């Protein structure tokens, strides 16, 4: 269809800012931004629909560059247990979840007054498997378990139920790999395309798409029922399979096979982060390297080969300088996600190597431990957005689900670094972004590290990803948008 | 870009006839088909070209649907050794050949006065192979020899270096998939693609696509070197593969992963065709089944489990039952390739089954034997075009390199029907087509037949693939287009 958005304020750009009266949009894509009339008038002569816009305000969509579409879909299936108070309580909250197996999240032993245990599931005549908060330990009853079949273990406890360290692992790889099917996935994938829909978020970067996973999004490019545009980064795992065939980038309708994903480190949350110092508060560890420079460059090397993109996580300091290792021996300008902790030697060197960054603001917001871990000396490194912007190309997202998905929350985060939240607002002050620069950072940012160069703008060229406002984007309030 | 075709006769449909003065492209698509003024008042307004066609003619571009585009490649690089009249001659023919491994073709041991030999060919320092006119027999040196490590028959002559039969069959197998590198096949299909370029074949179905073509495919595609559409149809060797990553239908920029494809019989000139009743010229044999229905159906139903296309090879009467029981059976309307031989019973099963139908006519020219392979009391059955068309959608194809590429010889084939060229001719005169229902079966219905919804016509939502001709296409003689 050809069709005119017109008699209302369209944002095309945001850094710079650029803004029109109407647009004319072709097969998914902008092939007029300009004058109302003209629009309406392309539009007459062609034949088509005209779109009076009635006032109102019309921006790119938001593109999450870093998030689990998966789990996402998992989450918002799942039976929530935070603030559940007793044993009883537990168990009354799962028996009300639907589905052939029943995960739950956010339990709290210090909430509970006591750990529940494999016997006390047992009162659910499904398998049950639930999270502790933090989700670094579980506990699952007889039903899950056989389902499992975890291997014996000092971080299994058979009786109690209780799967921690190792273990948790192994029930993680197994629950992805074995229990759950491609229908599961096709399914979770569905619940989280629908809530990313319903909050603006049209295109995203699925991180760590494994095989089931891809099976499950082939299957719905195929049926035309993905209704969001996803740059899959697949796993090492996925990526040997991808060469047997010789299949590298490629651009489908919605799906693209877009990359790799990689690790460096951990979180600075488990101390697993990896930094050139010590923790400050546990000298005992400096935090756990994943993979070591000689793999990284194998897989990396592995993926341009085909055309891929190479995306390497990289939370602690020295984790960064083993991702740009990895960058500069390839001479390959990938894409770095979090980069929670960048030194002032490091910009440059980020700067040098051209790589895209993929950030996310609402971790300033929850990791409210942070100065702890690394102390007021190292305070300056910690997401450092406003410098960073400066030395790469920057992209806004939110690891969904271990951030909330709305896009707003994490504008917010950007441009008020957590005020009145946590201690991190009064120490980083300076790098608070304007809305400007993060809503340009959560469309044409995110869509250029993506590597999506048709996405983020809605100037000729671009893909007529858009959103309707009642208001100017500019001037509201970040947490009251509406509908 | 934005452009606009003006000032020229446009046919944007064959059946029905549609002409237009004025075409807007956008993007690769026709968002406009009318008036040559509105067209430029599009144009003007929007921004973009405009391209004068000083009366020139615009017609949708021929659509191949069924090529071999690797084997296209590589028979325009190998030696042509018809009419060689020595050994002499055929040394300094294969001499001047350039590459690797000097490939030749179409010698006759009548013409030469002798068969040539392995000891003959070494004085070729490179690996030479050689096939015999009708590609049933070919003549290897040492070189080629050593490469290919046949096993030892009574097919392999292993003094005389004659290699026949199924040693010929083995001998194909180890060049496609040992011998050739993905980039010698990423070498054929660029030099495939640019001669049918230069022909006006803008799209093809690809047949038969192996692990390496598909490799080559897939690097082509992510380089953006893929010149035309190509609509891949696998081995079932390489959709075992696809189904390992769970690929199915796959809609890219140039590259489809459009299907898989099977073979029920052999061909009328071996008599391996699957016959009714005996040949004509052959009372001994009713020709050869392939494959089985139970492992046709079964690779039918896995390439349906990926939503993937399913093209069935049938030549003979009996192959097309057992083609059409197969569909019938998986309630698919799939397509059938040559259809060469269809009784009148057939074509209400043809009809009630809602298969498409691929045709080669050009194959009424080369195929000179036929009616002493079938007899007289079964040449009403043999390609009946007319007939056909009435009861399926209906593509043209030249199978090339097995026939000429060029569309043009392929029209003339199904326009006149090998008039004062073979005996069919005068036998079967009733089916002829005219020229609007062979230029409609080369493009649209050969886009149809391929499952291409968007190529075909020069309507608004269609892709802009469109030849530029001097001359009315309906109005010049077919052997006589120029540049």
């Amino acid at each position: 269809s050809l069709k005119a958005l017109i008699n209302g304020t369209i944002y095309t750009s945001f850094n710079p800012l650029k803004k029109v009266s109407g647009l004319v949009i072709s097969h998914g894509k902008v092939i007029y931004a300009g004058d109302s009339e003209v629009a309406k008038k392309i539009v007459e002569l062609s034949g088509g629909e005209i779109v009076d816009l009635k006032g109102k305000y019309v921006m790119p969509a938001f593109f999450d560059s870093h998030l689990h579409l998966d789990e996402l879909g998992m989450s918002l299936e799942m039976v929530d247990l935070r603030g559940a108070k007793s044993i009883e309580e537990l168990i009354q909250r799962l028996k009300r979840g639907k589905g052939r197996i029943i995960f739950g999240f956010g339990w709290d032993q210090d909430e509970l007054g006591e750990w529940p245990t494999r016997k006390e599931l047992n009162a659910i005549d499904k398998p049950v498997f639930i999270y502790r908060k933090c989700f670094h330990v579980a506990v699952a009853n007889d039903k899950m378990l056989e389902l499992l079949n975890l291997t014996p273990s000092k971080d299994f406890d058979e009786d109690t139920g209780i799967i921690k360290e190792k273990s948790l692992e192994e029930a993680r790889k197994v629950i992805n790999e074995r229990v759950l099917t491609v229908e599961d996935y096709v399914y979770y994938i569905k619940r989280a395309q629908e809530h990313l829909l319903d909050l603006g978020v049209k295109s995203v970067s699925f991180m760590s798409v494994n095989e089931k996973a891809l099976r499950a999004l082939f299957y719905l490019e195929r049926e035309g029922k993905l209704s969001i545009n996803v740059f899959a980064y697949v796993t090492p795992e996925v990526l040997d399979k991808l060469e047997s065939i010789g299949l590298g980038r490629f651009q489908g309708n919605r799906l693209t096979i877009a990359g790799v994903k990689l690790f460096t480190d951990g979180s600075l949350g488990a101390r697993t982060a990896l930094l050139s110092k010590p923790y400050s508060d546990d000298p005992s560890t400096s935090g756990q390297l994943v993979m070591e420079r000689e793999e990284l460059i194998r897989i990396t090397e592995k993926a341009r080969s085909l055309g891929l993109d190479v995306a390497i996580h990289a939370i602690g300091d020295k984790a960064l300088d083993v991702a740009l290792d990895v960058f500069e021996t390839t001479g390959f300008p990938g894409r770095i996600e979090h980069a929670s902790l960048v030194r002032d030697d490091q910009l440059e060197r980020v700067k040098n190597l051209k790589v895209r960054l993929s950030v996310q603001p609402h971790f300033i917001i929850s990791d409210w431990w942070i100065v702890e871990r690394v102390g007021e000396e190292r305070v300056k490194w910690v997401y450092r957005f406003k410098d960073l912007m400066k030395v790469a190309e920057l992209g806004f997202s939110t690891d969904s689900p271990i951030e909330p998905a709305d896009p707003w929350l994490t504008v917010d985060a950007a441009v008020n670094r957590g005020k009145g939240k946590v201690k991190l607002y009064e120490l980083t002050k300076d790098q608070a972004l304007d809305i400007k620069d993060a809503l340009h950072s959560y469309t044409y940012g995110s869509a250029r590290v993506s590597l999506a160069s048709d996405i983020g703008k809605l100037e000729p060229g671009f893909k007529a990803e858009y959103i309707i406002l009642d208001r100017d984007p500019l001037v509201v309030k970040e947490g009251h948008h509406h509908h």
